[PDB]
DNA sequence: TTAATCCTTCCCCC
DNA sequence: GGGGGAAGGATTC
């Protein structure tokens, strides 16, 4: 008996725009990031359900989304607001448990093995949490409930939007056989494809392969992960997480190779990155470059001390010269990433 | 206008 | 032979 409760906010960014302006609810709302290269360049960060049922979702080009819903409301993404609205909600969650793991800007795991004694009581603490968040911050969320972090999140995907579901041990047993391997957290397209070849379409299937052949295909961490889920031995603790890196990437108007033409962008990125750092001091710095064909290239350096703004400016141009040197393609997007704080 | 955890090398050295 | 760590890249959400 160890009951994990997972919370996930529905189409978060979009739902926040509906809160800050209710005249929006009911219509197709699409939050985008207008990269600025040309008219409507850029992608979609997220759309609400009214838009999603028509194909408009996160990842597609804004241009493509206007071909489908010329009259949907297109709003520019406001990262900062969403972040603060999230912090408030993350606090309402600490009112229910001491053991809370904040997965992303909208996902959180709460260990409530103690506060509750069985699934029934959980499902109640679930509706309770949903209703509290709805009245305090006006946001709908989906709640998953199960034995461990992995199934609690799977439950959530099955119950969204605005839902609540409990996956009990009998269902876990059948899911380890019926549930599609790809629907397992941490299994993207690439890992799903490698597993197709190894003849593993279901979780159970992993016990039919010799360990070392699975370790040579998808890595050891991933292998043990899938195997413990199959034998039903997975039981990761809910540890609190802490930012391990902050950075910013910007899109340049035109793809380039000229150093003096890229610097300006690179520098803007560093300014905004030190703003996000707020009091934090990084020892490591990484310059990140996105080539014209969308391949990511980067170069970094760890110092035995914190990096000051002057140092960042200076060190980044060097790493950028190290990038153009080793890479002969043109650069589409450029940015930096700081880490290893003091 | 958009962060995290492995994995694989490589190098230094006990 | 294996500890340690840094660097660049692969993958996922
Ligand atoms: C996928 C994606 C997400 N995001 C951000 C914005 C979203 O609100 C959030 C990511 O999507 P998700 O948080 O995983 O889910 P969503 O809440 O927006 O979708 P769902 O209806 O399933 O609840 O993270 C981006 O900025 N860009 C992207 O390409
Ligand atoms: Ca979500
Ligand atoms: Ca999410
Ligand atoms: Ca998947």
């Amino acid at each position: 008996h160890m009951i994990v409760l997972f919370v996930d906010f529905d189409y978060f960014y979009a739902q926040v725009e509906e809160v800050l302006n209710p005249s929006l609810k009911g219509k197709p709302v699409v939050v985008c990031v207008f990269s600025g290269r040309f008219e409507d360049s850029g992608a979609v960060a997220t759309a609400n359900y009214e838009a999603r049922k028509f194909g408009v979702k996160a990842g597609i080009p804004i241009v493509e989304a206007k071909k489908i819903l010329p009259n949907a409301v297109y709003l520019p993404m406001r990262k900062e607001v969403y972040q603060q609205v999230s912090s408030r909600i993350m606090n309402l969650l600490r009112e229910y448990s001491e053991k809370i793991e904040i997965a992303s800007i909208d996902e959180a795991y709460l260990d409530i093995s103690d506060k509750v004694r069985d699934y029934r009581e959980a499902y109640n603490l679930g509706l309770e949490i949903k209703n509290k968040i709805l009245e305090k911050e006006k946001i709908t969320v989906t709640v998953g409930i199960s034995k461990n972090k992995v199934f609690a999140k799977i439950a959530a995907d099955m119950a969204k939007p605005n839902g609540i579901k409990v996956i009990d041990d009998e269902e876990v047993k059948r899911l380890i056989r019926e549930l599609d391997i790809a629907d397992v957290p941490g299994i993207g397209n690439i890992t799903a494809e490698k597993l197709k070849k190894l003849g593993i379409n279901k979780l159970v299937d992993t016990l039919s392969i010799e360990f070392d052949k699975l370790k040579g295909m998808i890595g050891e961490a991933k292998a043990k992960y899938l195997i413990s889920l199959a034998r039903d031995e997975y039981n990761e603790p809910i540890r609190t997480r802490v930012r391990k890196s902050i950075g910013r990437i910007v899109t340049m108007k035109r793809n380039s190779r000229n150093l003096e033409e890229i610097k300006p962008y690179l520098f803007r990125a560093i300014e905004e990155s030190y703003y996000k750092l707020d009091k934090r001091i990084p020892k490591a710095i990484h310059v990140v470059a996105v080539t014209e064909d969308l391949d990511i290239v980067s170069r970094g350096r760890t110092f035995p001390h914190g990096i000051s703004k002057e140092t960042a400016y200076s060190e980044s141009v060097k790493l950028l010269q190290k990038i153009l040197e080793e890479d002969e393609r043109k650069i589409r997007r450029i940015g930096v990433r700081f880490s290893k704080f003091i």
